[PDB]
């Protein structure tokens, strides 16, 4: 549905990598998004403006041009951002948080001091929606109809998996899919400079070790096999991976992932207590 | 619009890298399952049964495949391969173009063994991964001092169906065998583990092991199709303060960077042992 | 015909003074500082440098107009305590001292005097090479000229910028604790190069050279240091082999750590106060 | 100036330091852009882009850079030296001073090559790094056995204004390519890495790279204008019970100092190495 208004208040990264990622699928025109910020001196929002977004220093034009209003501000922003618009949200909204651990009762809680029963979604997304390959999970709120949580699963469907998820599953989430991206980024700097290390080129190097990661993700989502299964079959006995595996395996890396979801994860839910 | 209709393929070998390759080739429609052939000593395995259903013809004697074949794939251990050039050496024709897949064999190697035949063997030294199977591999190639300019273009068509394939100079292969080569078990190690973590922290595996090979596959999306730096879309991705930066910090602290150089260091280098010790 | 001051003549009065003047923004007899003790160090090269000095803080606030506080945080109360009474309208005072809040400044002077114009900085030693790094937040009751005369000041002595209030025990931790990484990692490179055969004096050029070039190739490059740092590197070389071994110790999060743990000591620090 | 008036230069190899030297050098005035030469086997990389947009002369043939240049500066990888040196050696005439920039390859080795084509070739080796491209490079040379007098105080006058420049002794050049020929990737990841702790506390991205390279720059700046020991100035910063000292011992506590002693000792011995490789 491209006759879907489309607001973001907060026109930073995520922002313009879900604008970037709807307009790409065709779903929404560019023109139909409305995005606000207090800094229109942002990088993000000369893209944003680009792309043909509308753009707007007043939360309250966002508001008022948005069928589904998404709040991609910090954490900390968002209390002071419902205070703002609170008197604006109409019943035909559809308010998508996309905030770190800010709970759905707490946006009820501030947006139930104007109309009764705002509708509220409540999501955790990531960065790679840009090229349609985002991982997205939601939570429905008190009052979003059931028809709210499909075209809300519709419309984010379009830029990569999504799924529903009860909300106390979303700070785990966020752990996970949320700030995974960076894992991998991180990683595939640090895989680029070991192939340099070995003599390769660092265009090549990059090109590689990104084509492995997607090539491997993407064996695992079309198998229906266990990753360790799947580890087992590349490695040959006496070979090149075993022996990788084994200096990966005594450096403790299993463990330094477990420990980046544990800690993005608790960061995620004191974002929340901080707020509360 | 891809297809080789001259083109007869057989596979030395009916292992993963075999099934992988056929069944990328096949899901590209570039061959037909028929116009492939894979011979193995071992009937029994799952690989070769798997193949049958794709409609691969199966033999048992390496000198049907090649009898059968124009582009002959050595998808055998590194050691295996010395046994298999002595054994159909002498049913290498001018047609055949020889692309060995076996980490660390060197072509210099290949073509002596076969040049003891027939002089000018077409050899292609190659290291792919198995994401060919769902055509996202990972390819290079080197080609021999017998291949024509015609046959390393022929095999960049042939692998470039099933994923990124491109020409390197030989002596870089070794490292590709350390990045993209052992890459995906990499990758598979890193997403069980992420999922251990999603586990920890509340979720169902089956979802925590979807989000995370999500996340990777469009990570690695995402620096394919930027021209940007990695460490610039990390930077996007983490809020100041927030949870991301926390768990960058807690990586950092373990040294995860290190691993993953000392990972391509180490398959590298045995890599380079696996041929060392051959010759 | 600007009037500055400084309450306390330690390292950062005289960095900032000895920058501002060799900056041709302030003359050095314009310039007064105040210390409890007139025999320190620092007080023997600001009388060199033409600054005027006193025991008497009083005095230093009847002479300025720009009245920076470059003493020890514990001790700015106290300083607000015996000088509170003197601040006039004309007056913008300019707190250095690492933690102290804008309130908690706005606060001590304002039971003498409301509306006190209230900055609060966060600089560093290399003001007094002109290439300082300083932030700064405006108080309640500056004026708009109060902050654009601020950073005209302080970008004469090195990089300004104006921030919000919050994010300056964050700036503490990185660029006002940033020198003292930085020496200590030319001391060890010194000690790098020496070990591997290279005269003392030698080693620590080459090594403050390097680091100097590096950062003003980045200051200067719109390209991210991650692909800065890939142009160094050539595939095989020697480079990239010692990059490998900086990872294997955690040398990225030695430096995180660091900078944390700056800041964190100085949100500390202020709530010892609070 | 007299040094420079008609000098040409010639670039064997169009990659980073080519560029950064060139940048450099054009950007202090004492060459333009049209009197230097750059020669590349691949004219598809960046640099070669970069080079040929700032007026710079490219060509794929080598032996066009050494015809067109007085002052001819290999700027290629260390083991293809040999290959170039064999490549362009009957076109070295007594007009050149080659400057080899190649990390460890010796001056014995390019006068043992070039000795064999004519009798006293003029030979100066270099250690420098990128920042010339800011006019803030770290250079070092040594002359060889053949260079005139007048050859190394041109060289020094030339590399002086692109940075610091000064002659050793050959035998310091690999500590000095472990110190500062590798030392602005040690800063760049040093940077990068403070500019995540300025993030995790709280600071936008941008803001706190630019803190952090104001700070390193400014500290640098403040020891080579000191008289005083880094440590002094170390204990300058720091108030008793402040911030700082606390941020130090964290650095202490991770053996922050001998990871750099150990780079600057891993880049040196990895010269070393490459050298030993060649000969
Ligand atoms: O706080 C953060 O870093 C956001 C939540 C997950 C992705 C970013
Ligand atoms: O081998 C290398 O990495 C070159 C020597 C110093 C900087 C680059």
């Amino acid at each position: 549905f491209q006759s879907m208004s489309v607001g973001f208040i907060g026109a930073g990264q995520l922002a313009f990598a879900l604008a970037k990622g709807f307009t790409a699928a065709g779903v929404l025109a560019a023109h139909k998004i409305m995005a606000s910020s207090p800094d229109m001196d942002l990088a993000t929002v000369s893209a944003l403006r680009k792309m043909g977004v509308k753009l707007t220093p007043h939360n309250k034009e966002t508001v008022q041009h948005s069928d589904v209003l998404f709040l991609a501000v910090k954490p900390h922003i968002i209390p002071f951002i419902l205070d703002e618009i609170g008197a604006d949200i109409e019943d035909r909204h559809i308010v998508v948080s996309c905030a770190a651990g800010v709970t759905i009762s707490s946006i009820e809680k501030k947006l139930s001091a104007f109309r009764p029963a705002p509708r509220v979604i409540r999501c955790m997304t990531n960065t790679p929606v840009v090229v349609r390959e985002g991982a997205t999970v939601y939570a429905t709120g008190t009052h979003a109809q059931v028809e709210d949580g499909r075209l809300m699963e519709q419309l984010l469907s379009s830029v990569g998996f999504c799924t529903e998820v009860e909300e106390d599953l979303i700070d785990a989430v966020t752990g996970l899919s949320g700030s995974g991206p960076a894992y991998a980024f991180t990683a595939l700097d640090a895989l680029a400079d070991g192939g340099v290390k070995m003599g390769l080129p660092r265009r090549l190097a990059v090109r590689l070790g990104a084509q492995a990661l997607l090539g491997a993700a993407k064996m695992l989502l079309h198998s229906e096999q266990h990753p360790g299964q799947l580890k087992d079959n590349v490695s040959s006995p006496g070979g090149a991976t075993i022996h990788a595996l084994h200096v990966l395996e005594s450096g403790g890396f299993r463990s330094l992932l477990i420990n980046a979801v544990e800690a993005s994860c608790i960061r995620t839910r004191e974002l929340q207590s901080m707020a509360d």
